[PDB]
C-alpha cells in the first residue's frame, strides 16, 4: 500500500505531469502536488474511465484550480475502484498536452 | 424509446443548440454532438431543472470542454427524472445566446 | 432559524464577500445574492470543509458563473451538515482576495 | 467619392464582417459598425497590406475592442495608399474565421 | 512645469485610477504608477483625443500590460499637444469602469 | 551580414525564445519564426530598447499573435537603429519568463 506522486509542470519548465503515466494497485494513492508554472487542475472525462461512468469522473475531478506550490490533492483507489485506465488532462495546460494516465493494475 | 441528437453549433456557423428546444418521452435519450466552432459545454443551473434541484443539475451538467469534431454526451432521461422542463446553456458562448431546452412530457 | 443574506461585490465595489465571515447554526440558511461587479461563483476546496471531505465541498460549491444582478444561490444547513468551518473563494476574483467563511454552530 | 460600411456581426447573428470582401477606388472611405455579439475589433498583419509594410498595416488597425452598440471606425484610403489588397480580421472572433478584405483598385 | 502621479489601483482595492481626473498644463507629466491588482494598461480610443487623432491615441496609449508594482510609465503634454480632454481606460477592468480623464488646460 | 533565426517555443516543448540572447551588427535581420506551443507575440517595453523611446519599441512590437506554425516576424537592424540592448517578451508567456534580448553592437 504506497503513495505514488505526481508532480504538476515538471521541473524542467515543461507542462507535463511527472511521471504522466502510473501504474498502481487496489489499496495505493495518488498524490499530485503543485510544482511548475500553476495554476494546474485534475480533469476526468466521463467517457476516460472504467465502464465511462460519468458519476466516477466527476467524483475523481478536482476541476478546481491549483496556484500555490505545495498545494495538492490525492485520489486513493480503494477496492471499490474498477480496474483499468484512468486517463485525465489539466484544463489551462490541455493545448500543451498537459495529460496522464493512470492504470489500476488486476 | 428513440434518441434525440442535438447539433452543437449550427451548421450555418450560428452559436446555437439545434435544434435547441426538444421534447423527450421518460426512457429516452438526449445526444449533443460536437458540431461547427468547437469548444462547448453543457451546463444545468441549480434553479433550471424540475423541483431547482441542485443534485440533479449537477448529474447532469457536463461542464468540461468538447473540443474535437465528434464528441458527444448523452443523457438519458430514466423513469427516475421528474417530469417538466431542463434549461441548459454553454458557458464559452452564453454571450452568443447559445442556450437549449428540454422538456420531459408525461 | 433565519436567512443570512451575502452579497457578492460589495456595495462600495471592492470584491468582497459581505459579510465575509458568517456564524450560522443548524436549520439557517445563506443567501449569496450577486450584487456589484459581476461575474462571481461560490467555490469549497476539498481541504476547507468539515473532515477534509470532496464530496461535500462539491455538493456545496456553485461553480457555474453568476452573472445578472440578482442571481441568488442558498445553502441550507441542516443537522445533517458537520460543525465546522466552511471556507469558500470566488473564482474569478481569487487574485483579490475575493474570500469568505461559515462556521456551523453546535 | 463614397463610403462603403461594413457590419461587425452579420444581422443573422453570424460572425463575419458583412460585407467581408469589399472593392474601393482611391479617396473612398470603408467604415466599420458594431452590429452583433460584441466585442470586435480590426487588425490587419505586417504582411497583409501592399508591400508588407508593418508601418502601414499599424496605422490602419484598431486593436482596441469596440463594446456597444453603433460604434464605428472609418478608414479612408487616400492617394497616399498603395493599390492592391488590404487582408484583416477580428482578433476575439479569429477562430471562427471572422475575416476580411479590402482590395484598392486602379 | 509639475509631474501628476496616478496611482493604477486605489490603495482600498478598488478598481480605480486615482485621481481619476486631472488637469494638466502644457509643459506638465502624468505619471501613471502600478500601485492595486494589477496588472493594468492605459489605452485612449481613436475617438476620445483632441482632433479624433488616432495618430496621437495611439502614441500615447500604453496597451502593454504592467504587472509588477513600482512600474510606471509617464506622458509628457508638450505644447504640440492639443489642449482639451484625453479620455482612457484600463483595458482588463473596463468591465469595472477603471476609467480616468486627462484634461490639458488652455 | 546575416539573417539569425529565433525559434518561438523550444523544440524540447520549453516556453522560451531559443536563440534568447543574440548579438547583431548594423545590416543584420532577427527572424523570429513559430515553433512549439504557439500562439506567441513579440513584444518591446518602452523603457526596454535604446534611449527608452517608445516610438522604436512601438514600431519594433508584433504584438498581434502568432498562431499557425512557421509563422514569421523579421526586424532588420539597419544604420539608423541605436546601438545598445533591446529586450523583449511573450505576452501569453510572460508568467513562464518567455523572455529574450538583441544587442546591437557597434
Ligand atoms: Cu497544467
Ligand atoms: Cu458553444
Ligand atoms: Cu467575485
Ligand atoms: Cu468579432
Ligand atoms: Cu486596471
Ligand atoms: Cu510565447
Ligand atoms: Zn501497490
Ligand atoms: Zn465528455
Ligand atoms: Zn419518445
Ligand atoms: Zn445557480
Ligand atoms: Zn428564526
Ligand atoms: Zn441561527
Ligand atoms: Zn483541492
Ligand atoms: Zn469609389
Ligand atoms: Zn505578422
Ligand atoms: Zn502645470
Ligand atoms: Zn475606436
Ligand atoms: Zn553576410
Ligand atoms: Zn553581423
Ligand atoms: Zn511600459
Amino acid at each position: 500500500m504506497e503513495t505514488f506522486t505526481v508532480k504538476m509542470g515538471a521541473d524542467s519548465g515543461l507542462l507535463q505531469f511527472e511521471p504522466a503515466n502510473v501504474t498502481v494497485h487496489p489499496g495505493d494513492t495518488v498524490k499530485w502536488v503543485n510544482n511548475k508554472l500553476p495554476p494546474h487542475n485534475i480533469l476526468f472525462d466521463d467517457k476516460q474511465v472504467p465502464g465511462a461512468s460519468k458519476e466516477l469522473a466527476d467524483k475523481l475531478s478536482h476541476s478546481q484550480l491549483m496556484f500555490s506550490p505545495g498545494e495538492s490533492y490525492e485520489i486513493t483507489f480503494s477496492s471499490d475502484f474498477p480496474a483499468g485506465t484512468y486517463t485525465y488532462y489539466c484544463a489551462p495546460h490541455r493545448g500543451a498536452g498537459m495529460v496522464g494516465k493512470i492504470t489500476v493494475e488486476g
